[PDB]
């Protein structure tokens, strides 16, 4: 560890690693700090689901997720426990228990909001779904020129997609995937298009997908090394970044105050360029700790001078969920090309197809897989092979269906894992809404309570807006009920429901992007630079100022690439 | 990865790590293979609970545990789901689903039994409780000389305790720990002693304990290196070990069959010495897959010729659990030295005590801690400080109370963490019973069903022996109800219950030790050498042939230490 | 029709459940493996609790039930009395 | 006839129930029979069902019915947690 780098990056998630990739590559002296630690194995910041053991027990990985989602603001509990023994100590009031947040209104919270503090952040557990936003969901990068704005986004997404190894072909050979994808394509003929979810992942075998992460973007090894002898990069885990120090003029950052968690010592680090990519919650916390915006419960009598839109216009997506059990008709359509005779397990039992026949509904690879499973496992009443991969289906956001969809099997299950129904039959449904940015919807930080790292306690003041947001959220719910029904009836224990506000972890707009700080009520410009500040940049979904339903990360990355370009154009690397 | 090694060790758990420490240190060329992969961070095989994040968020670690406990034998499920939509495909029978084990009788199972496949094994998540066994639970290392037996065990235990860094004072400054322990010793009026659970751990600060693990025993770094230039060690993760090749006379092992899970390739690896430390389940599986004992459902009247006691006499402990809410009486006593005036939160309120007053029931440092908490947080109605450590109390197994006890807070929570009751009030109780070895209690492996790694499927045939084991189990439950009531009544939602059989993961006796293969119905001698084989040693809790209630790992390690002494006496390390 | 139920409509679910006796309960196959070791424990899923060994659990009307009180089920019914249109009607 | 524990955290004035009922095609395979060995509590032959909702129009309509309740109920408000759309026991 030196005291002077060219660039300091706060956060080793995939957005901090986008900045590391671009700047370590362009030959800057780069430092990166994460409050969390290295755990994912020898590949630093890698996806935790890439072990052989998880690929053979996909059902277990829900635990890894839950292990690293630390709630952001837990309100005070008011459940009444009146079956305590008379000898047991019993409250007189509903006092602040268990580090809960006294500032938090329970009825205006994002209870499901949570943060991950591990090297590689949330990209160590994420689903890897990486769709682009269409214009309606998307911030403008060029005004008064739609083709040029389209042009700019298409170049940035293509590069981002490249970093993530995004693709749409990894599940092309799955029976469940094709079955579900097929039905939907037919039921919505002329109304909606379906495709495989664009996934940041590369298939290595029929039973192993290598999921992308921050590690895929930047491998997080210290440089130089044999492989990159001309590069300079250091990662510093177990270091809390607490403040960036403003000059009085509010035109530069002077240093980064860090707290080393192992030794306990606090240090000041100098950079030319300061990049904050600590997540949509923790960027904002860090800026408010540094004198931006306002600390404490909002006071509209006294709005802040510096960055007054900070932690206002926050957006979170509504999320609906269910599971279905495959319809008998769909199960039967799996074997529509077969001539089946006799009874399974009985001497006369016969399953045949004509390869290549004109009347066939399925390709041969399909019918070969089904015929062999049906003949070789006559104890099993289904035509789907045991290790057939799950579906990965979406119909993407459009004006007539303004929500994102994911259909398949997500590793983030929400209830106890049920065993009485065959997993081959189960399909998950997650629809995500777009939330209108409104000034009243706030992420603020307490001037009295602190969190576990002795930083001001995050508090939400949030309701989904009563108008179009709420109407769309309910229409979205009905749409999932309508659509899922095409595949099968609901699985009991996983009936259609809205998830806890924020469980979906797509918070944006906490440090929002736009052209003009005042006119567009924002905090950063289109180079991701904090207005007024020559050398302070924010990356992540906190930048995204629009109402979006699709998963944000690729859009964030896309903004971070544009932001690296401005840095390469305006700061010179130190000579070796 | 070479053709040939002095020693190969299967399994990188703490026991395999005991062999690596001893044999690498003694100059042998050591290879160690683990089916799982590196995932504890840069300290290979280290406890996953040693992150700052987990020590600030101890309730989340239950998820890390659950994520890596993969159930051993799951029977076929027979739950009726009759609220499916009429359109959903519906079972006509309870067919084999979701990888269940059709050999498994659901009513003679250890359903809670589970395995961990990661480098460092279960030591990456364990509670680090390392009690010694008293004579009554301890297998003999010397017959007919209780003095030499004792001194042998004292010496092996003292060594294992330093390897693990066991100690008994890391929690001595907790108010809760002391409140609970003092009240118990008062109430038992001499009949039983309460102490700190001996813990493999080192305290680093008032808020961080470096838990021990495999890595504390042996750091698992490849060697030679700068810190050990004369040593020789390679770890090969993601390598499934499948067979040891016996010579036909059953007097030696010739090679070990391995499957490289990344490349898919298979190799036979040669060494002078072969050490199986794959766990109590997997050592037996590997051995059975190699022609020892009997593959398939046990057949009485066909008995195996080679190690006929392998997989018989299995033991698993009964585990009872509850939590309590601390008594008003105990909460009042924490503050018994205080003069308290006025009402909390008024300008009038004050809490004082006299330091050094001879009538004080508590030391100054306690009273200081209570005073500060009570004066600095007058919103809080409890006298216990916010990050006061949990209790870590035990009364150790004895003949008139033949079960091990642990009282405090265990990371491995068994239901949803409740938020209505303050955590400072909650104390956990786990009592562990001892199970008679009986021949009918079997771990065996299917000759038709295979597991996730294509190895014969583990199947249990187990009931708690009627008679002593079962009478003690129930007296144990009653003892927990009786003892726990001294501290507080039960916490609703954590009422006194037996846990699922084998949830406690203290399986023993699957490859058990004894003097004489026939007379003692066993598999390994007191050097942990498999009878008749020059160069095959088994390590782990599977060696332990006795009825025990204490946590078995320190004992298993002590035996390994004895086994390594045999090795250094009978194999020369190769020239460097 | 009592004053007390008209003032506590929420309670009347209990009167209903009190007089719906299941018609055919199949044999239970739930596995209770946290019984104490001293407690008597089945070796098989035998016919318990008057359940019906003849009943296929997967081809049942489990929710079917009968009321044996004077006035039968009309002592608790919802009183909804629509006519069938031709398509529903004999 | 409520089906789950009575919830109190939401005002009863806001709660609306939805029950949609399907028509079932009569099929010969769907039977109510009586055991010649087991008896019920009045020493009469034990009722046994052999029943599945017919795979064709009955089942299609039942699922369309479910979707119809989801579509229609939405006009009034969102689902109450603990009373999410579900098929009741047959
Ligand atoms: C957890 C989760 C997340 C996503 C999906 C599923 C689940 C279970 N699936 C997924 C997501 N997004 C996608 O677009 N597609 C989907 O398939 N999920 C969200 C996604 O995972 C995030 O949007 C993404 O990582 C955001 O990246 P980022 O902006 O780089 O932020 P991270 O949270 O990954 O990393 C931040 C980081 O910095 C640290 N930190 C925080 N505060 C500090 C301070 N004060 N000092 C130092 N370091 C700090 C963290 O520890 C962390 O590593
Ligand atoms: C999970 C757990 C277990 C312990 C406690 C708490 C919980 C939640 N706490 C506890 C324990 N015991 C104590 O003595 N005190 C306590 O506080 N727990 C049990 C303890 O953790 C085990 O007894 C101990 O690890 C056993 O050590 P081991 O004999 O070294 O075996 P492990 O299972 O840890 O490691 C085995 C290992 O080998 C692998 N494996 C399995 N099969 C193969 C094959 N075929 N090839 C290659 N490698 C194989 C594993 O992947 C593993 O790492
Ligand atoms: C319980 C229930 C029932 C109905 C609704 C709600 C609930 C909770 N709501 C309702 C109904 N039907 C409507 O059209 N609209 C709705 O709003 N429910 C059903 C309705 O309640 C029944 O369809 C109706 O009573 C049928 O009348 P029934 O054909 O007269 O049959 P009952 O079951 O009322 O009375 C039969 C009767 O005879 C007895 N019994 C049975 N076996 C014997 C023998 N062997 N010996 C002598 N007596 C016998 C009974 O004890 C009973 O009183
Ligand atoms: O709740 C899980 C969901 O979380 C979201 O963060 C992801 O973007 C989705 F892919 C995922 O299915
Ligand atoms: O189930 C958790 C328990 O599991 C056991 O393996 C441990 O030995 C105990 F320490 C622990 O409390």
């Amino acid at each position: 560890m030196d005291i002077k780098y060219d660039v300091v990056i706060v956060g080793s998630g995939p957005i901090g690693c986008t900045y590391a990739r671009e700047l370590v590559g362009a030959g800057y002296k780069v430092a990166m700090f994460d409050i969390g630690e290295i755990d994912s194995g020898l590949k630093i910041g890698a996806h935790k689901k890439n072990t052989v053991e998880y690929q053979k027990n996909i059902d277990k990985f829900v635990n890894v997720i839950q292990g690293q989602l630390m709630s952001v603001s837990v309100p005070v509990n008011t459940l009444v426990v009146d079956t305590l023994s008379p000898t047991s100590w019993q409250a007189s009031t509903f006092f602040v228990r268990n580090g809960s947040n006294p500032e938090q209104d329970p009825l205006r919270n994002l209870s499901g909001q949570a943060v991950t503090r591990v090297v590689g952040g949330m990209s160590t557990h994420w689903t890897c779904a990486t769709p682009r936003f269409d214009r309606e969901q998307r911030p403008l990068l060029v005004k008064d020129d739609a083709d040029a704005d389209d042009a700019e986004w298409d170049r940035l997404y293509t590069k981002a997609e490249s970093y993530f190894q995004t693709g749409t072909d990894q599940f092309k050979e799955s029976i469940r995937h094709n079955l579900v994808l097929n039905k939907l394509t037919e039921e919505y003929k002329g109304q909606r298009d379906f495709q495989q979810i664009p996934l940041a992942a590369t298939r290595r075998s029929p039973t192993f997908v290598e999921w992308s992460s921050a590690n895929t973007v930047f491998d997080l090894q210290n440089r130089p090394n044999t492989d990159a002898p001309e590069e300079r990069f250091n990662l510093f885990p177990a270091v809390a970044c607490e403040r960036v120090v403003r000059n009085a003029l509010n035109s530069e950052i002077e240093s980064l105050h860090i707290h080393d968690l192992i030794s306990g010592d606090r240090f000041e680090i100098k950079a030319d360029v300061y990049v904050l990519t600590a997540g949509a919650v923790h960027n904002t916390q860090l800026l408010v700790n540094s004198g931006f915006g306002q600390l404490g419960r909002p006071n509209p009598a006294n709005p802040p001078e510096l960055l007054p839109s900070l932690g206002s216009y926050i957006t979170e997506q509504s999320l609906v969920f269910c599971q279905t059990v495959m319809s008998t008709e769909l199960i039967d359509s799996v074997k529509s090309d077969m001539t089946i005779r006799g009874t399974p397990g009985e001497l006369t039992y016969s399953v045949t197809y004509t390869p290549g026949a004109s009347t066939n509904k399925h390709p041969d690879w399909w019918n070969e897989k089904v015929k062999n499973h049906m003949m070789q496992h006559q104890e099993d009443p289904l035509p789907i092979p045991f290790e057939d991969p799950e579906p990965q289906v979406t119909t993407l956001f459009q004006p007539s269906h303004p929500w994102h969809t994911q259909i398949g099997r997500d590793a983030f299950s929400y209830g106890a894992v049920q065993q009485s129904i065959d997993s081959r039959l189960i399909v998950d449904w997650r629809f995500f809404g777009r939330t209108e940015p409104k000034e009243e919807n706030k992420l603020w930080f307490s001037d009295k309570i602190t969190d576990a790292y002795n930083m001001p306690q995050p508090t939400f003041d949030f309701r989904f807006p009563a108008g179009r947001t709420s109407k769309e959220a309910e229409d979205m719910m009905t749409d999932m009920c309508v659509m899922s029904a095409k595949i099968g009836g609901f699985l009991p224990g996983s009936l259609p429901q809205f998830m806890e506000p924020g469980l979906c972890l797509h918070l944006g707009g906490t440090h929002r992007m736009g052209f003009d700080e005042k006119e567009d009520n924002c905090c950063v410009n289109t180079d991701s630079r904090v207005f007024g500040f020559k050398n302070l940049f924010l990356g992540g979904c906190g930048n995204i100022p629009t109402a979006y339903g699709a998963n944000p990360t690729l859009t964030a990355m896309s903004l971070a690439i544009k932001s690296c370009e401005y840095i390469k154009q305006n700061f010179t690397p130190s000579p070796f």
